[PDB]
This record gives structure tokens, C-alpha cells and sequence, in this order.
């Protein structure tokens, strides 16, 4: 029952996802086009269970893998987008700024003193503003002008957001049953903030 003993374990469940959502990724080159749609159906469902609806028992280690590994199979369409138009070290260059942020703004929310939960307004209305304009680029693809505008916004919110996370594992009281979904909501966090990198990288270093 210690501070140092939780972090420690949701930091080492968290660096598992990440090595389970990169073989989904290398799997997810050889899954079929058709089937990318029916998978992020299941993560949004996945979602839904994990966070936002009022259970009793938090969830467990197999369901925080499996998203993992479903969720780096759908994230290969847009790797390989990026990867195409910018170049295949851009891809690189995007999950290591990933990881320096990450260990920057979350050492200092982790080691900070000051309780951020009043953030709490802010940020989830920041993402609720991005995930607005997200939508409107499915149906919609924005400019290049605009996109660069989005994907800043977006590092400078989900940045902000794992500072506020790992601040937030401190302060408040993390029981042994939370350690699956603190990693797997440390693993979205680093999921959204890599797809805004990637964006941002990708225009940055394109040919229009």
C-alpha cells in the first residue's frame, strides 16, 4: 500500500500496451481494409464499458491487452497514410516526440504538488472541442492550413492532459483494482497525442 509501488505498476502495465499495440500494429498491415471500421466499432464499445459507464468493478488485465492490440491494428491506416506522403522515418520521429513529452510533463505532473483536478473543466472541454472538428474531417478533409492548426491545438491539449493524468494518480487514491484502466487511460492519452504528432510531423515534412 504505497504511492511508489502503484505507479510503478501502472507505468510497467502501460509500457506492455505499448509493445502489444506495436505488434497490432505490424499485424494490423496484413488485416484487410473492410475490417478497420468494425474494429474501431469495438473500441469505442470498449471504451464505453471502461470509463464511461457506472460499474461496480473496475476492469481487468485481459481486456486492457486486448484493446491494446485491437487498437494498434486500426491504427495503421493512418500510420501508413503519414508514412506515405512524409516518409517512414516521420512515423518514427512522431512516436519518439511521443515518448519525450510523455517523460517531461508527466515526471513534473507526477512530482508536482499541486492538486490540478480543477482542470478537470478545462481539459475534457478542450477534448470534447477537438473531437467536434475530428469529425467534421471524416466526412469533410480539411486543408492543409487548417489541419496544422488542428494538430497543434491537439499536442498542446493531450500534452497537457498526461501532465493532468499522472498529476492526478498522485493525488488521488488508487486502489490495486485501477491499475488496469490508469494504463489503459495512460495508453489512450498517449494514443491521441501520437496521432497529433504524426499529423504534425507528416505536414510539416509533405509535398502539399
Amino acid at each position: 500500500e504505497s504511492k511508489q509501488s502503484i505507479m510503478q505498476r501502472i507505468l510497467t502495465v502501460f509500457v506492455f500496451t505499448l509493445l502489444i499495440a506495436t505488434v497490432g500494429l505490424f499485424i494490423g498491415q496484413f488485416v484487410p481494409v473492410a475490417l478497420m471500421l468494425p474494429l474501431s466499432i469495438l473500441e469505442v464499445a470498449m471504451i464505453i464499458l471502461a470509463f464511461w459507464m457506472r460499474r461496480r468493478k473496475a476492469v481487468g488485465y485481459a481486456f486492457v491487452y486486448t484493446f491494446a492490440f485491437v487498437s494498434g491494428i486500426t491504427l495503421f491506416p493512418i500510420v501508413s497514410h503519414y508514412a506515405s506522403i512524409a516518409g517512414a522515418y516521420v512515423v518514427l520521429e512522431a512516436f519518439g516526440s511521443t515518448f519525450v513529452i510523455f517523460a517531461v510533463l508527466g515526471t513534473i505532473g507526477a512530482k508536482m504538488k499541486k492538486d490540478l483536478s480543477f482542470l478537470w473543466s478545462f481539459l475534457l472541454v478542450a477534448v470534447l472541442a477537438l473531437a467536434v472538428v475530428g469529425i467534421f474531417n471524416i466526412f469533410s478533409p480539411l486543408n492543409s492550413a487548417a489541419m496544422m492548426a488542428y494538430s497543434v491545438i491537439g499536442t498542446i491539449v493531450f500534452s497537457l492532459y498526461i501532465l493532468y493524468d499522472l498529476n492526478q494518480i498522485k493525488h488521488r487514491h488508487i486502489t490495486e483494482d485501477l491499475i488496469p484502466v490508469m494504463a489503459l487511460s495512460l495508453y489512450l492519452e498517449f494514443i491521441n497525442l501520437f496521432i497529433n504528432l504524426l499529423r504534425f510531423f507528416g505536414i510539416l515534412s509533405s509535398d502539399d
